[PDB]
């Protein structure tokens, strides 16, 4: 297991969110999805330039999948997934500019749920999550096991679980007092309201 620190600059950003009194929770699910639907766009174009990338999965669909044994809400997609150099640098390198701009614009007037218009909505799961756990496979990469319960680091070793083919698994270790997340009716409620246009399949698993 490597342990990593986070940049300042995104520390920053995660103690923002796990600080800042705002009850406008629920946006946390549209923005998971919306990353979703980004990497699924993403190898879906890839695809048509080189069909073999589908051959770890044709199935271009996201799954909501909630445990009430476990306390966690999980994201499933088929999309491109990211490699260890993704995890590791790549999506901190891009959000880093993000965040800046994010918190000059909430001392603006900007609140938290515009979050997703600086491209940094990822960390909006913290809003109901004390840890958050990401199994992701890409193509020609190893399956991975990020994790994270803020506090200013984050670990990345080679995931030994059941493979998943391609794609990203987001799972939400939901804090005590955000279980609500874990009710079908609640999360249809706010798949209907925010995200009723994703152009994939995404099913609500029961339990
Ligand atoms: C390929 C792919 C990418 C994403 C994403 C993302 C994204 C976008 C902006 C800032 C930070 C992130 C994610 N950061 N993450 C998630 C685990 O390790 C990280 O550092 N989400 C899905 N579902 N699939």
């Amino acid at each position: 297991v490597e342990t990593f620190a986070f940049q300042a600059e995104i520390a920053q950003l995660m103690s923002l969110i796990i600080n800042t009194f705002y009850s406008n929770k629920e946006i946390f699910l549209r923005e998971l999805i919306s990353n979703s639907s980004d990497a699924l766009d993403k190898i879906r174009y890839e695809t048509l330039t080189d069909p073999s990338k589908l051959d770890s999965g044709k199935e271009l669909h996201i799954n909501l999948i909630p445990n009430k044994q476990d306390r966690t809400l999980t994201i499933v997609d088929t999309g491109i997934g990211m490699t260890k150099a993704d995890l590791i640098n790549n999506l901190g390198t891009i959000a880093k500019s993000g965040t800046k701009a994010f918190m000059e614009a909430l001392q603006a007037g900007a609140d938290i749920s515009m979050i997703g218009q600086f491209g940094v909505g990822f960390y909006s799961a913290y809003l109901v999550a004390e840890k958050v756990t990401v199994i992701t496979k890409h193509n020609d990469d190893e399956q991975y096991a990020w994790e994270s319960s803020a506090g200013g680091s984050f670990t990345v070793r080679t995931d030994t679980g059941e493979p998943m083919g391609r794609g990203t698994k987001v799972i939400l270790h939901l804090k005590e007092d955000q279980t609500e997340y874990l009710e079908e009716r609640r999360i249809k409620e706010i798949v209907k309201k925010h995200s009723q246009f994703i152009g994939y399949p995404i099913t609500l698993f029961v339990e």
